[PDB]
C-alpha cells in the first residue's frame, strides 16, 4: 500500500511506503485519533523475532543481507538468547541502532543531523561513580566550549528489570525548583519534585533561582547516589536583549547543553534504560516553553510590564509581543557567546529538506505534526503546511516511568 | 473504552465516553496516525434516520414515547415509499446546531446553541437562492454586531438536482494572475476568479474586489449575481501606533461565511448550506495576509518597521506578524465589528470543552486545527490533550462543483 502527503503551500506530494515496515501501535483506531495525547521484561519467546528483524535491517544497511556473516550472526544471537535469555550487541550494531532510534524519532525536528552522532559505549560501567565519570566526559565532549556536538552515552541494558541502570534526572543539566510556604516557587517549577528527592538524598541546596541540580545515578539496580557536575563543565549563557538594556537586569540565564536522560533506547528488543543523549537547543524551547509557560519561569508579565505594554486586555497582544522579545533575547545571547543554537525558521526549513530527502532515499519519514510545529509562529514556518504521517519504527526512544515510582529501596 | 484527556498546564483530567457513539471514521489506524492530513439507498437511510431521531427525542426527554415511535414509523413509511424523507422544522434546527456542536475543528463552539437557522427548503431557482443569501448576509452582519446563522437549501435527491454555492465563502476577494507574472488580489481565488470571468463577470481588476456569487439550483448551470455592496461590511486596516500602516491600503470583510460544505442530518445531505459567524483575528492577520500563497505582505511590513531582515534569527517575520495581528483586532474593534482574539477564543473553548465533558461526556476536538497559527503555547489549548472523532449530524467537505457539474 502507498500513502501520499501533500504540502499545501508548495503543492509537493510525496509517497510513503516506509509505514509498511511499522511495528508498534499509535494509540489511534479507525474511530479515534489520539494524535495530541502526550503518552498514548521480555522472554526469548518475543526476543528472537525482534533480534532477527533488527539484524536484517542492520545487514541491509551495510549491503551484506543474506551473506555468510549475516547468517552466522543470526545463529550466534539465536544461540545466545536460548542460552542466556538475552544477547549482546556488537559495537557497530550499537552505533547503527542508536543513530536509527534518532532517525526514527517522529517528534524530533532536528533529525537532519541523525547520521552525525557520537556514540559512547558505556556498557562496561558497573557503579554510579563509573556512571558519573562517563557523564562528565559526555558533557565535556558535547559542550566543546560552545561548539556543540551531538552525542549519546549508552549504559548496560536491562536484564531481569531488577538490576536497572537509571539516571534519575530528566536532563543532565537542569535548574532546581523550590516551592515556598507562600505557594510561590523559586527557580524552575518543572523540577520541584525532583529537587525534593535530591534534598532528601542529602543535597545541600543553595536555594537560588538558577542552581544546577546534582546528578542522581542508579547502577545495577542499586539505590541512586548524588554527584555534583563540576561547574567548569556546565556552560551557561546570561540572557540579554540587543536593544533593551533592562533585559539583563531580569537576572536570567540558561545552560547551553540540552541532554535528555530519562528515555529508553530499544534496539533489537534490548532495553537501554539509561542512554542520556544531547544535541543543541532550538531557541523556542528556552524562550517560549522554559521562560513563558505559565507552569515554568513565566516571565511574560515582568517583561511586558517593563516594555510598558497595555496589559489591561489580551486583545492588545501584549503576551504575544513580550514572547517575541524574549525569544530574540535568547538567540542574541547564545550567538553573541558563540554557543550553538538554532532558531525555529531555520530548524523547520532544514527539517522539510530532511523529510523530502527521507521520502526519496528511504520511502518515508515518520513525523508528529503536533510536536514538529514550533510553539510560536506556527504558520510562518514551512512545517505548518506540511501533511505528515505518524508511525513507529524500531530502533526507538520510548518513555519509561519515573524511577522513584518504581524503585525497590535496598536502604 | 473510557478515555482520559489531561491538561498539562493545569493537571485537569477529563474522562471521555462520548467517543463510543462515534459513527464515521478518522483516517487513522492502529499503525498510522493521519491527524495532520487535511482530507482523510433505502437500506443505508433508515438506520441513519433512526439513529438521528433517537438522539432527537432523547434531547427533548421523550425517548421511547408514543410521539417518538410514531415519528420513527412515519419516517420509515416515507422512506419505504419515497426513498427519502423530510425533516420537521424542529429536527432541522436540532440537526444544524448539532452539526456545529460536533465540528471538531471549530474553536468557536461555545456559541453552538445560539444559531439562527433559515429554512430555504422551498427554494427552486438561483434567483431564489440569491434572495435567501442576501437576507442571510444582512441578518448576520447586523451593522457590525455579528450573529451566527446558516441557510439550508433543498436536500440532495438523485444527485442530479443539486443545489450548490460555487463560492467557497459568500464574501471573498478576487484573484488575477498578471502579465507581469505575479498575482493581483488574493491568490487563493485565482482559478475561481477566472471561472466567474469565463461566465461573464466584468472584474473591476483591483486588489479587494468582492467576488460575484455563482449559484446553482436544482442541478442547473450556475448564475452570476453581485451582492449589493451596501450588504458587504468592510474594515479598513490600521495600526494603533504605526500611522504608515494604513498606507499599505489593507481592508478585510467582516463576515466569514463558509459556503462550500455539505451538511449531513439523519442520512440526508444538504449540499448548499452557507453558514457564518465571525472572525478570530489570526484568520485574517496570520493566514489571509501572511501565508506565502495568500496576500503575503510580511516582507513589506517588516521593511516599514525598519527591522533587520538580514537573518531569520532576528525574528523579523515574528515581530511583523504580531503588529499585523494587533492592527486587525484594533481596526475591527474600533469600527464595532465583532471579532475575537485567539487568547479569548481558546480560553472560551477550554470552558466549552469542560462544559461538554460534564454535560455530554466529551467533546470531539482536532488539536491541529484548534491551536491558533501563532502564539500556540501561550494559549491554553496548546497544553490540552484532545480526542478527535466523527459524530453525526456533521459538516463534511465535498468536491468543487466545477469538477462534477455537467454543462
Ligand atoms: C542536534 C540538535 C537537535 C535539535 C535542535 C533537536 C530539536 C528537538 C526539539 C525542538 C524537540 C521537541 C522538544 C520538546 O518540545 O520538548 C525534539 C524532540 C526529540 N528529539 Fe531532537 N533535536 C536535536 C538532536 C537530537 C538527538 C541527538 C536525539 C537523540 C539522539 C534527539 C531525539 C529526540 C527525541 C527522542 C524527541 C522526543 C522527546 C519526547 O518524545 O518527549 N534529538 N528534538
Ligand atoms: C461564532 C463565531 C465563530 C468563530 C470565532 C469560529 C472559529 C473557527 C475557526 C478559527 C476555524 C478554523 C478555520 C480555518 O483555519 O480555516 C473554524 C472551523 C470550523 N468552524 Fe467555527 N467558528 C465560529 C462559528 C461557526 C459556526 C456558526 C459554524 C457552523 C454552524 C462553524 C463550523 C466550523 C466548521 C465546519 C469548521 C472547519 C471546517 C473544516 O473541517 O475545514 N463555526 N471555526
Ligand atoms: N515534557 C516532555 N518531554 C520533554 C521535556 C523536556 C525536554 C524534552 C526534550 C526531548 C528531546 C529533545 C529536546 N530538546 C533538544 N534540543 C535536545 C535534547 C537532547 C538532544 S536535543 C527536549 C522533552 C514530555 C513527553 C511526554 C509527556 S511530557
Ligand atoms: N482551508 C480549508 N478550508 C477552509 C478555507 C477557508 C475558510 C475555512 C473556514 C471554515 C470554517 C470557519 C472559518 N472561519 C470562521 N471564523 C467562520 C466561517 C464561518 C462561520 S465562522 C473558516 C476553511 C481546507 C480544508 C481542506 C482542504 S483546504
Ligand atoms: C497540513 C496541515 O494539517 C494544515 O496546514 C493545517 C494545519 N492546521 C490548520 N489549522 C487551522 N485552524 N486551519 C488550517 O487551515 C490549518 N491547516
Ligand atoms: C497536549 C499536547 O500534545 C502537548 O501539550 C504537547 C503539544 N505539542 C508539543 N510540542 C513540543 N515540541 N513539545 C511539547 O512539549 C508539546 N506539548
Ligand atoms: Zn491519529
Amino acid at each position: 500500500r502507498f500513502l501520499k502527503v501533500k504540502n499545501w503551500e508548495t503543492d509537493v506530494v510525496l509517497t510513503d511506503t516506509l509505514h509498511l515496515k511499522s511495528t508498534l501501535e499509535t494509540g489511534c483506531t479507525e474511530h479515534i485519533c489520539m494524535g495530541s495525547i502526550m503518552l498514548p521484561v521480555r522472554t526469548k519467546d518475543q526476543l528472537f523475532p525482534l533480534a532477527k528483524e533488527f539484524l536484517d535491517q542492520y545487514y541491509s544497511s551495510i549491503k551484506r543481507f543474506g551473506s555468510k556473516a549475516h547468517m552466522d550472526r543470526l545463529e550466534e544471537v539465536n544461540k545466545e538468547i536460548e542460552s542466556t535469555s538475552t544477547y549482546q550487541l556488537k559495537d557497530t550494531e550499537l552505533i547503527y541502532g542508536a543513530k536509527h532510534a534518532w532517525r526514527n524519532a517522529s517528534r524530533c525536528v532536528g533529525r537532519i543531523q541523525w547520521s552525525k552522532l557520537q556514540v559512547f559505549d558505556a556498557r562496561d560501567c558497573t557503579t554510579a561513580h563509573g556512571m558519573f565519570n562517563y557523564i562528565c566526559n559526555h558533557v565535556k565532549y558535547a559542550t566543546n566550549k560552545g561548539n556543540l556536538r551531538s552525542a549519546i552515552t549508552i549504559f548496560p541494558q536491562r536484564t531481569d528489570g531488577k538490576h536497572d541502570f537509571r539516571v534519575w534526572n530528566s536532563q543532565l543539566i537542569r535548574y532546581a525548583g523550590y516551592k515556598q510556604p507562600d505557594g510561590s516557587t523559586l527557580g524552575d517549577p518543572a523540577n520541584v519534585q525532583f529537587t525534593e528527592i535530591c534534598i532528601q538524598q542529602g543535597w545541600k541546596a543553595p536555594r537560588g533561582r538558577f542552581d544546577v541540580l546534582p546528578l542522581l545515578l542508579q547502577a545495577n539496580g542499586n539505590d541512586p547516589e548524588l554527584f555534583q557536575i563540576p561547574p567548569e563543565l556546565v556552560l551557561e549563557v546570561p540572557i540579554r536583549h540587543p536593544k533593551f538594556d533592562w533585559f539583563k537586569d531580569l537576572g536570567l540565564k540558561w545552560y547551553g547543553l540540552p541532554a535528555v536522560s530519562n528515555m529508553l533506547l530499544e534496539i533489537g528488543g534490548l532495553e537501554f534504560s539509561a542512554c542520556p543523549f544531547s544535541g543543541w537547543y532550538m531557541g523556542t524551547e528556552i524562550g517560549v516553553r522554559d521562560y513563558c509557560d505559565n507552569s515554568r519561569y513565566n516571565i511574560l508579565e515582568e517583561v511586558a510590564k517593563k516594555m510598558d505594554l497595555d496589559m489591561r486586555k489580551t486583545s492588545s497582544l501584549w503576551k504575544d509581543q513580550a514572547l517575541v522579545e524574549i525569544n530574540i533575547a535568547v538567540l542574541y545571547s547564545f550567538q553573541s557567546d558563540k554557543v550553538t543554537i538554532v532558531d525555529h525558521h531555520s530548524a523547520t526549513e532544514s527539517f522539510i529538506k530532511h523529510m523530502e530527502n527521507e521520502y526519496r532515499c528511504r520511502g518515508g519519514c515518520p513525523a508528529d505534526w503536533v510536536w514538529i510545529v514550533p510553539p510560536m509562529s506556527g504558520s510562518i514556518t514551512p512545517v505548518f503546511h506540511q501533511e505528515m504521517l505518524n508511525y513507529r519504527l524500531t530502533p526507538s526512544f520510548e518513555y519509561q516511568p519515573d524511577p522513584w515510582n518504581t524503585h525497590v529501596w535496598k536502604g
